[PDB]
């Protein structure tokens, strides 16, 4: 907790955004990609959701289409809606106006670079190997971990392509398991039902005790609105700080541990 | 389906017992083992089961009490009860009176060895290293693949010890990944929500992929009660057969599935 | 002999109970599980009764197999069979119906505490340190001193572990050398050919001889069936006193020793 | 921090006080006393106090002269005067209405107990072991860990007694030993500069870590006034807490942070 | 010369024939092979011998040429010329009397089934996956490692294609990951300056030490003519018995060797 | 040749010094390091230098003895002499006035720090996980891949630690796997009979290939003094080109190589 | 000036020179090198000053950073810089000059070998187990006995390396234990502000108080440069005698009190 602020003054924290800090700019949620998906492939809407998880309808819609691309361009019409504006949101705005040096992130959307350049700030946004060369140390890094909706090859949106990436061999992911080496990770916006933030943990819990690494590697962080007894034990067995908010809506409780950071 | 038959009358077959062959036994279900859980622990049992999945409740029973020596100790005096009759089930019938040279099972009770000692099937049992080396060729091989309740290091009740072994390196999974060269793989009793067997079809898969067998190796197949047109697809890009049937009852599927297999 | 009574009067005993008081109910002996170890191993028992000791073969287990659990549950399903009867034991009927506020046993077999509940009381039996963290005052402590079939990184049969156990440094002996401060502590089913025994009266002589307690520590006791000469003075050297009775048969003397200890 | 009050509600915090908890009363320091013996030796106080640190003088009056009882009676005529007053005190008042079950105190007075006593509280006095056989399980435990002005022979004041008591095999020792297994212990009135300080929770982390028993035994606290991040990540390693507030001057620190142990 | 006998009586041992147990037939060297090679390319043989390894330069003629096809008849008609004979190499007809039931080897020629065939025994032949569905328990299986001259996709004779093989991913090196376990390993015919069989020895390392196969899993022996102190401390890490003889000459020292294993 | 320095120009290079750049400054070679190995050891060092690989003997020492202690500082003394100068050396020189943003080296000295530090340029050294939170991003990071004499526990000096590092999993690795991303190696100083130098090849060709991206990551390159048409199309498979000067010596052709990156 | 010399005469001393021998060198004191961990870890060197004592401060440096090697690195080079000269040092040419047997020493430096170098005596320096078996008899043992800048694992630079000393377990307290039996130990250098002169004093003293030597081995003496009777008396307790001086100079008093040793 405190920490972690110690970490953050000394410029050594990676932000790690989710898919939870937008949750107040009213994005489709995943109920409604899954609509479309049996909309226009031929099903029922409410029969389209008996029929598996929330990932392997989108990789049926993959073998059945041959591609991401119709998906896609849907989902960039209807994430990046005219309606949104993210003035509004103060999640975004103390992401954009904290000093974070890296914020990879797993959303799909160009939100968090509209708001870095709502408030003066730069980006290197990068989404495959070729945007690694470009790279520049005066200004913010924002990595579309799971892909950006400018490909069909780099979206993760699949659950083969989901498997594919939990093995972390892609050069997105040995760029995150170099950058992780020295400093902590600030996660925001995950439920702890994604498995992938499991296997992180768990895959950064065997690189700090295999290697002998000492407190010279710091751990990460996390935050989640609703405190649970048990994941704090669970999770600090991974070497992850349980940061947590006892504000009943989520949406004030992101707010206020992201107001923590923004003071410089 | 005629494949798996080619298969079978070959001696090509290994199966792959699930938790759902034991539906109809009354065995304590993956809910009274978290009330017991939660009674043991200091919660009541109606906001413990929120915390999380069973696996991170029973990992949460490993980190305090560090042991799951008590709660072997509970399973293994509830599941197998007094009041469990193996002769009244008809699937472990058919199971016993088939003639699977290689048995693999998730399960950590021993009723496939008891359906096989009460109608004269003599097996060997295998659970660690030392068991392997005590095999024999006239003898079924009763793979205990998630461990069993003969001991405390071996079985797979936690979330941490679930995503070890989701990494196919332990001894047992040495053996599966061998024994599964030249051979089809049945699956019986198994759902599919985020377990292990997909990671299980992606791996084979990718051994099917990368080292150019063509049909060397036979596709692997899986049995559902219920059929759905979006898993057949998903999974036959994993190689794998998706056998359904007509019956909306699970219970009675399972059994004309493997009445197939009996007679030889 | 009326010393022991006084301090029993005020609540100042401790209970010790080993092997040798259920001779009476029929359980395998060691020569039983050497044998089973024997045909388990591959040897012949006759040619396993020899090469070693009655612990160093169970060691020898520990070496070959891997671990401890496949003769754990062995000993489990042998000890509690259904065929001893714990109403037709006057030893642990006497135990059970005379109060002792702790009841430390040597044993694995869970009939003392089968004994306790059979005659209304309650245990709030120890075998880790997670256990005692649980303990409450007003029920009676049954502490396996050597640990019972509910863990099997705490079942005492190697010889290793046994020259570990006479250190007096792991947590269920640190517990029992604060027992014994300002108690006596009274042993019951020992032959005095185990060493653990002696080294435990040695130690606690060391702690009576070194720090000066003087008379303020009370002389503990240990019962016996045969009398000896010599052992009464070798034990009252360590402060020790030996109670001893006219009958020839073991069981009528525990017999008549705990009926004394009953009374009310 | 939030732990701290998890491990309250179940009953499993051990108090540990020190010199710093008792500043506000008003006492006399080590200082007098260093004058003193001065006086008494034939010394200058000047000269006196260059020769050496605190307990080396208290060793040189047990040498020199026969006893430590005339210095004994000099700490309990003016270290219990009647100018000093337990109702004026603020954190003697939050110790006695707290729920702590077992309180160590390695001062020699009696303030904690006159504190105890006077809010209505029952208490039991432990300073040797024939004070360990009048429990009673009622009462809070009071254990004199270094002595008290009633026994002449077990008080720790010499440098001499201070070296053998921190082998840890005193009887008070063992006591403690034992009370540690499953429960935290909090520290309060600790300057960190203590030696039998640092090598106890260097003895708790040792029996932690070559037992190998996970968080079923909770981590201990420290309460300090000024933070300190380099004591703060070297304790970490012994697993113990830097629970602090700032707060400038450390009279009203120890107020604050026992605010949160009254009404529990 | 050890306990390898031991294991060799219950038929726990695993043959590892190497390139070193064919030097008294008269089997052509690699030097001619290079030499081939270079007549071949038009390159001049003393020239093109110090142009890389035997490795690298049989690298070269599946570079430049496309294919190992005429490379493979080439050595599968040297390598099996009439001027040799089985029947006056003791060392063959001692491995072909010995009682091995998995006999693994690099070599390429048939010299080793030539060798079972010439004295009675019966061989199910392995070189890649679908032999691996034909064995028939009670034969003995030279598994050849390496490939043979069945095959010029399995063969192993370039750069590439040995360090695919140092990743232990192939299903013939699955299958002796699976072989391994619960088995010793012997390995004649290797002499420690060729890789791959101290990565063996490290992967098994790590297979035993990560695992905790507390002699689960026995110790794997070499033999080699000449005595080594170093190789043999060295080995000793990697838990390989180092076997070494006094002779001279390396022939007899192998058929001594083998003459203590062709024992009944 | 050309688009080494197309890539050199938009500063997309890597140096990777080797242990051939310093052949002209005098430093001992492996031999005299192996004679005081063989001295300190007891052994001649003419029978010691025939004993196993350079490596393998260096093992031994760390083996026989309990560190790589001693032999560290005497390599420390010996390897850092005052006798060595950088001034009368071009290729040190060349190095420290190019622009290489990164400088990897396999070296255990400080040559190539002392070479940038003479020359007025500024340098932070790389050699664990805590000197990577010392970027800045303003300076060159010499990275020492394979230890450095300010350790004992991170110098790759036996062949343990030599086959452990060959697998890249330590984060030096990982720091080098992420750095390879998007731009080109320079290798000079490698005489390609080294194995390492050509498993890091093969490794990030599989990542070249597996991935499937095309030329936005560049390719690799290497230069030695004599040319060579086998080890170039073994290289060029690796995407990798061959720089070479026939230039009779050796010494000659890296100072004629590197006097092209100089005034850039 | 006691029996010692008398003792001395027959051989039977035992030199453990301190850091209170090189008060004269001109080496860098305890202070330099906290603002050299200051330095180089970002704290102000006055503010890091008051953060703790020495031994915790370099705890740190270990802690957040990995390892203690580059402190070894610096130590090394400045404590044996070219500006000490050990012919102008006349406390080292008495001790070399001497006939001291076993020489054991707590410093980190070459100082006392390069005194006994340059006088024409051998060294046969002891910092590990591995040096126990090159003990040649007839030389001058300088065992090292808080580590050397040899290696970085056994040098005691830590608290809690420190606190593993105090308990006398390690193989060269083991050494010191079993030379000193018979024979007198010489302290030179302390000042008992410190440690281990305290534990290294008691457990001599407890051992000949707790097996009966009278006069078997003799007492154990040591030196200050200024007098004091308490430390005397306290001492005698340890049966200790202090050998004082009543010159100013703390150089010139050793310098006199080893002169009077040079004479034989």
């Amino acid at each position: 907790m405190e920490q972690l602020l110690a970490d953050y003054k000394k410029g050594n924290v990676i932000l790690f955004v989710g898919a939870g800090v937008s949750m107040n700019l009213g994005l489709p949620s995943w109920s409604q990609l899954v609509d479309h998906i049996a909309t226009e492939l031929g099903y029922d809407p409410d029969i389209y959701r008996t029929f598996g998880s929330a990932l392997e309808l989108a990789e049926y819609y993959k073998l059945k289409k041959g591609k991401i691309g119709p998906l896609r361009s849907w989902m960039d019409r209807m994430w990046h809606s005219s309606d949104i504006d993210i003035n509004k949101s103060k999640v975004h705005e103390y992401i954009a106006k904290a000093n974070f040096p890296i914020i990879y992130t797993t959303n799909y959307d160009r939100w968090i670079e509209t708001a870095l350049s709502n408030y003066g700030k730069e980006y290197i946004k990068i989404s495959s190997v070729s945007d690694i060369a470009k790279i520049d140390n005066n200004k913010t890094q924002i990595i579309k971990f799971h892909g950006d909706f400018d490909d069909d090859s780099s979206i993760v949106l699949d659950e083969t392509s989901y498997f594919q990436r939990l093995e972390f061999e892609t050069p997105l992911d040995i760029k995150f398991r170099s950058d992780v080496l020295g400093k902590s990770v600030l996660f925001i916006g995950y439920s702890l039902s994604d498995i992938n933030i499991r296997l992180l943990f768990y895959k950064l819990s065997k690189l700090w005790k295999e290697q002998k690494l000492e407190e010279a590697q710091p751990k990460s962080y996390i935050f989640l609105p609703r405190p649970n007894p048990i994941q704090e034990e669970i999770l600090e067995q991974w070497r992850i700080g349980m940061i947590s908010s006892e504000n009943d809506n989520p949406g004030e409780s992101l707010e206020e541990f992201l107001k923590n950071f923004v003071l410089v």
